């Protein structure tokens, strides 16, 4: 008796789908089902050398963009320099000796370095090759530019802005919530901290200059309670003269995908704050987004912050935008998300949808409207939990202070500081909701003027001027186009072309009935197929690219790939050129069951989980996601894998034969 | 990815317990709760060279006896050669190439080697305890694979013994081995889930054709072998299957590494036999079954059956509940246990409670053939009664088990295929020995508390004991351990109920709070033997962190069995505690999931599992006392109280938020 047979099965398991040798033994010969695949264009040596053509051509357009130098920072103050925090945490200091160190002074260094080849290689062994050079040529995922960096953030932080004129009865129409699912901020601060969700790997700030993963020890045990008793001593002026490095942020070029023609002129900044300030308004912006509703769920909200598309979220986009009214007599539908907007309304009697576009809305973010908004969401949580209200306050100045005027370093020692409050410090916490309240605002009242008889802000020119004049919003000329709404899409038919939450709305047939989901034209997919957010990894081994490939094919099917011909062909090439192996490989992420989808709003968690990590997105399985109460399970490229690498599969044997 | 910072730390946690170097610097200045231990002896460098000197004497002494010439085997049928199975599974053949196969046919080859256990136990012994002590134990025990010479001797012993049939009822054996049926587990049942609930020893050998660890071996027995045997059961064609396939019924017979006496190597090595894993997890079901149905002594006044006995949560104290009701010999029954080969005896003369605890010589040699088959009736019986739509398969699975017990044909080295000459004599290892054995010596003692009651008193004497044992049981009684002991029936604090050994253990009262718990205990020296003779050979690859780890862990084994309640070997597993490194206290461990290696000593509990509550804990007399109490629970005392804040460098505090500023 040592144990069970059963478990001595179970065990023998786990460690054979660890066993990539044995799994290609075992899985020989075995039956494959097959997702749907576009036919092969070009060999393995074509392929890969089309798509090294384009890296290094890419690779050049982005050295030369690099080399362009850059305008000078003086429209920023200037505040000197701060001293490296010598705060200790038990043997070591909380800022790393010998790091972020200049003769004891903070500093960092920005990386813009010129360095995706795998995807690129499949879209050319399966796909058309002119249309994917020139889709892949067109964008690039990296670090950015010095030049397109400094002038993004001289124009997030020279803007002339316009007050908004707003009050916590207006923020409670547009953006109602649920004051029961706010979260109890008059217990422990220590459990309450604990409760915020981030990424583990995300930089810490100063003075950590570590992930947070491993900066939370130190934030928590050492910062966050001298914060503390500093802020309910209204005592923390003593403590940030003492220690500054504790209220700088750092700000950063944003990594991403951008298009190769103006990586000269754009590169996106964003602030990085210290883990103990963001982590605890974390707890009121959390709380918060977790209570709010959304669009569909009430009728008055601008609110689409929190909208996901499966489970019959897209149905319930198109079904909301039909109540739209015909403007200057009935209520238009307007829906807000961070800088994305939605707009519906009827023109004798026909549904219009406007889609339009900010410029560097962050710029446009006025002092007043982040006031209120800070005030707004800490007032919600007081008046249920009234016997808090004095702490959270005060956190509530620290968010202001950090959404608008932290000290921050960009490259070297000097500190920096916006010259004015207005203008949001994007990256600090809550940002996505400080951009929704402004542009709410903006279309509240346009909507307003619509029923006081000024129908022509239906139109670009007036509109744009509008939002301008009256609210120092710039709506990019050539994105305020009303199109026609097919109110009631045909099978395989687009609601409109237009995109919200970067998707088009489409029908397609499940059984006889009609299920909405999300849809993009192939090219919109390929750019993102070849563009991979992973720099050159040597540590990455062929088994683990090889399974990114399959997870990002997944992804994609999800997200809605799976709905375009040549995109779900494209896909299913990748996935049927899996090894069997390494469909069936253990996987560390997902919980085991496979990387989830990169698109943010599946479903309002943000977690998306497939069911097992040797499944592919069929058609009827990914649509199931998208219909309402409607499941099905996700097929297994090997039926039989189980049995198959268990070398057993269970035969009934009768005991009580006669014999 | 994203995730709370709960979570975050939660995560934290577990890489940090992994991070040898990590937690050494943590829990450098930690407050350490110290184990009682005896003082330091000698350094490092002595006590090294001390334990080298006892190993090296050792290993002469093995290497001579193993050098020693064997008898020859003639005792034995010899059945010729066995061709190698050919059956296939799958890409591979169930026997697999280039393994046990001489030119077509089966082979073995005995491992009689010259290692012996590690060194770094008796080095702590050397450490902390009495230089001569350490040398006069160690000298006298080792672990070792045994001698060829002793091996054969052995093997003949319990191969060519005149035995006596018993005369057995399932009428007797329902009065000495009650059983619950509602207990059995339902065989009328789909036999592959029966298959797959039996509990074996996941390395130990699949016996032939496998060759392989019963882990190892598991698919092809399962998926290949099992529903081939099983459609040759049903057909009642299990001569085809044999015929055609004779390795499928072969076994090993083996030399059993395991302490024994230095002085005795070259007379004295334990064979035992390997079955094919179909055959041993087939039968086990009803074994396994059974065993967990039967009732033991101190829940039913009429059984002899302590198979299924254990110490702790009182079972230490119900062992003298049930003693004490022995009576008068020759006018009220006697208190008779068995377990395998070990008995213990009460009767009372004058009032008076006596205790005997004699040994059998080579018992299995004496297991007769009617009651094996009685058994294995008895077993089968059971079960159909309670579940009779099933009779005609397991009455089949009986003919074989019965067969395993006595016939089956085995290797023992090179290609040549013996049998036992009679069915008389059990093949130890079989499934079902330790209730074979149980059942045989509880017939045998049956018998001898029924003369008693006829008058014939001078039984009681190890003279005419031995005599009536030998002629009407066939059992060897050795001469010197029949020894009617006073029992001391109410110890006070600290006393022994008597100084004999019952499944290797003393009897003890000792003191928790004011109550008085009955504990199992032994003499330092005996403890010692254990302590310097782990049942490990020198591994390459084993490091310093595994080897400090392994003395931890057989320290709080130990200490768990009873050492706690011995002062001196208190002292020295509290020593070998305290001087285990705070890294290896508290760092993550796999065995016991997670919870440290769990005690040797097989009968703590009655389903065998023990688990430690934790890993970094340290068996107190608080905490060891409270496992055999009645009821009260203790907490496992921590070595590092602080370890987990120190580990994880955050100490919640309390920040309240209803504060006016
Ligand atoms: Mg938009
Ligand atoms: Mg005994």
């Amino acid at each position: 008796t040592r144990l069970s047979l059963e478990a001595m099965l179970a065990e023998r398991a786990m460690v054979a789908r660890q066993d990539l040798a044995g799994l290609k033994r075992k899985l020989a010969g075995a039956d494959r089902v097959l997702a749907p695949q576009s036919p092969e264009q070009c060999g393995r040596e074509s392929a890969q050398a089309q798509a090294r053509s384009v890296t290094s051509e890419l690779k050049s357009a982005v050295k030369e963009a690099q080399g362009l130098e850059h305008q000078t920072l003086d429209f920023l103050e200037q505040l000197g320099e701060y001293p490296v925090c010598g705060i200790l945490h038990g043997d070591h200091p909380v800022h790393p000796s010998g790091t972020h160190n200049n003769n004891g002074k903070v500093s960092v260094k920005r990386q813009f370095a010129a360095g995706t080849s795998d995807a690129l290689t499949c879209a050319f062994r399966f796909e058309d090759s002119d249309l994917v050079r020139e889709t892949a040529l067109k964008t690039t995922y990296t670090d950015g530019t010095w030049a397109g960096f400094v002038q993004r953030l001289k124009m997030q932080t020279t803007r002339k802005c316009v007050q908004e004129k707003v009050s916590r009865k207006l923020l409670k129409q547009l953006f109602p919530y649920d004051p029961q699912k706010l979260v109890d901020v008059s217990g422990e601060l220590s459990e309450l901290v604990l409760g915020i969700k981030t990424n583990a790997i995300a930089s810490a700030g100063p003075p950590y200059w570590r992930t947070k993963r491993d900066a939370l020890p130190d934030m928590l045990d050492c910062v966050l309670p001298l914060l503390y008793d500093h802020i309910v001593r209204k005592d923390l002026t003593t403590l940030r003269n003492k220690h500054p490095e504790l209220f700088l942020a750092e700000c950063k070029n944003k990594t991403d995908r951008y298009e190769v023609e103006s990586l000269g002129e754009k590169t996106r900044p964003y602030f990085s704050h210290p883990f103990h300030l963001s982590a605890l308004v974390s707890v009121l912006s959390q709380s918060f987004s977790g209570a709010l509703k959304i669009m569909t769920e009430d009728s008055t909200s601008f609110n689409a912050y929190g909208f996901s598309w499966t489970n019959g979220g897209a149905e319930d986009l198109a079904i909301w935008a039909r109540q739209a009214g015909e403007a200057g007599k009935k209520p238009p539908r307007i829906a807000c998300y961070g800088d994305d907007t939605d707009i519906y309304y009827r023109k004798d009697g026909k549904l219009y949808r406007i889609c339009p576009d900010f410029k560097q809305m962050d710029g446009s973010v006025d002092a007043t409207t982040i006031e209120a908004v800070v005030d707004y969401v800490v007032d919600a949580h007081v008046k249920q939990y009234p016997t808090a209200r004095q702490f959270w306050e005060e956190v509530g100045k620290l968010w202001v202070e950090m959404a608008t005027q932290s000290p921050f370093l960009i490259d070297g020692t000097k500190v920096y500081r916006k010259m004015q409050k207005d203008g949001l410090m994007t990256g600090v916490v809550g940002t996505t909701l400080f951009d929704t309240v402004k542009s709410a605002l903006a279309y509240n009242d346009w909507a307003d003027q619509l029923m006081f008889g000024s129908l022509n802000l239906l139109e670009e020119k007036y509109a744009i001027e509008f939002f301008k004049n009256k609210h120092g919003l710039v709506i990019k000329e050539g994105t305020w186009k009303p199109a026609l709404v097919n109110e009631d899409p045909g099978f395989g038919e687009l609601w409109t072309e237009q995109k919200f939450l970067g998707l088009q709305l489409k029908v397609v047939r499940r059984e006889n009935e009609k299920v909405y989901v999300p849809n993009l034209p192939f090219e919109d997919w390929l750019t993102m197929w070849v563009t991979p957010r992973s720099k050159y990894r040597s540590k990455e081994t062929e088994t683990m690219r090889e399974r990114t490939l399959f997870d990002r094919a997944r992804g994609l099917l999800v997200t809605g790939a799976v709905f375009d011909e040549r995109a779900r062909g494209l896909m299913g090439a990748v996935i049927n050129s899996t090894a069997p192996e390494v469909v069936c490989m253990r996987v560390q992420e997902g919980g085991g069951r496979g990387a989830p989808p990169a698109y943010a709003f599946l479903t309002r968690d943000g977690v998306f989980e497939f069911p097992i990590s040797d499944g592919y997105p069929s058609y009827d399985w990914v649509v199931s996601l998208y219909s309402r109460d409607h499941p099905c399970d996700m097929p297994r490229v090997f039926p039989e894998a189980a049995t198959l690498i268990a070398s057993y599969r269970k035969q009934v044997m009768d005991t009580r034969v006669v014999i």
